[PDB]
């Protein structure tokens, strides 16, 4: 559930998801409505693809089981939705985690009329 | 600033920001988008508001100052910006923390196909 992806997000890169990830860009921070700025902004984005692809799932919802073995999130036992929502949270922790030397805090509360027409999965 | 902002959320209602606050109902979790859903979601459109009516301040990035000793946010020194945007701050995790009881949890992640149009400050 989002509980369990926003602690993923705070172990990976050291930052609370408010306001450094949920107000991020055009992606992360506008709803989805834009074109992502940069990487980070983009980890959103295949985040959104990735729960698109388990229509019979409640991603944001259903609680799943993980641990931490040798620094590296394993997605436990559990049914298939709650194995596939997993991965996809520990894709995108992870994502933010390999992108945090081109975050840039300026694109926190980023003003979207400079942001473009978003791109599909 | 937001940083300080989530600070407050936190203090105030025990809950951090994401996802609790940041993906409830259709104004908090929809961007602005859609009516309040009830109390809690109210508490973003008018916290919105009151940043609109600090046009000459820069209500997310400004570092204000405030303590919490006594269980009550107090908004301390600074320029007029700082002490504007401290309250509007203040005026909001209080407003959470005071429509708790009224919380729901299904307002988590809503579906924002059944929000509605909303109004203006």
């Amino acid at each position: 559930d989002l509980w369990q992806f926003g602690q993923m997000i705070l172990k990976e890169t050291g930052k609370l998801p408010f306001p450094y990830y949920t107000t991020y860009g055009c992606y992360c921070g506008w709803g989805g409505q834009g074109q992502p700025k940069d990487a980070t902004d983009r980890c959103c984005f295949v985040h959104d693809c990735c729960y698109g692809k388990l229509t019979a799932c409640k991603p944001k919802t259903d609680r799943y089981s993980y641990s931490r073995e040798n620094g590296v999130i394993i997605c436990g036992e559990g049914t298939p939705c709650q194995k596939q929502i997993c991965e996809c949270d520990k894709a995108a922790a992870v994502c933010f985690r390999e992108n945090l030397r081109t975050y840039l805090a300026r694109y926190m509360a980023y003003p979207d009329v400079l942001c473009a027409v978003p791109e599909k999965c």
